């Protein structure tokens, strides 16, 4: 069976663990414990095909050259009330691009805590910058899980469609 890598990149506290862990244990991480490194799979059925995600949960370098050379595809995460975290997400495109010396690598923008009342990044705002990417946008809610699967399954389609 195919094998996907997915790197999970974003700012510091924008929920790139809760989001991991829903998808791998439907269960929402409500403390807030940083990464250093973590990987996970998860064997999921995506178009009927039974695949292995093997997903890299990031801190928010060697090993960043590494993975990022490694990743196949990337959840590019920002937190819809935090707009310091959106702003942040074309320094991580930047980086992925500049490492796979490529402009076109698989990844999928995503606006997490979207269960959140006061959102100060307008799904307007995240919707021109994932079309002036090529990219799919996604908002999703780690509390809830709303959109979780979406984000993950959406960036396997992204590779498919790549190779
Ligand atoms: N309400 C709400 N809270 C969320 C959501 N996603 C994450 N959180 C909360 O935000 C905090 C940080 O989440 P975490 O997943 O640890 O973020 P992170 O980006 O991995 C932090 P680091 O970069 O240090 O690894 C946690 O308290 C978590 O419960 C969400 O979609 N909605
Ligand atoms: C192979 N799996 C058991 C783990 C795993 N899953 C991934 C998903 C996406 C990208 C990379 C990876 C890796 C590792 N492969 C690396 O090159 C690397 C560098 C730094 C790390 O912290 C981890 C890895
Ligand atoms: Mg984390």
């Amino acid at each position: 069976m195919t094998e996907y890598k997915l790197v999970v990149v974003g700012a510091d506290g924008v929920g790139k663990s809760a989001l991991t862990i829903q998808l791998i244990q439907n269960h929402f991480v409500d403390e807030y414990d940083p990464t250093i490194e973590d990987s996970y799979r998860k064997q999921v059925v995506i178009d009927g095909e039974t695949c292995l995600l093997d997903i890299l949960d990031t801190a928010g370098s060697a090993m960043r050259d590494q993975y990022m050379r490694t990743g196949e595809g990337f959840l590019c995460v920002f937190a819809i009330n935090n707009t310091k975290s959106f702003e942040d997400i074309h320094h991580y495109r930047e980086q992925i691009k500049r490492v796979k010396d490529s402009e076109d690598v698989p990844m999928v923008l995503v606006g997490n805590k979207c269960d959140l009342p006061s959102r100060t990044v307008d799904t307007k705002q995240a919707q021109d910058l994932a079309r002036s990417y090529g990219i799919p946008f996604i908002e999703t809610s780690a509390k809830t899980r709303q959109g979780v699967d979406d984000a993950f399954y959406t960036l396997v389609r992204e590779i498919r469609k790549h190779k």
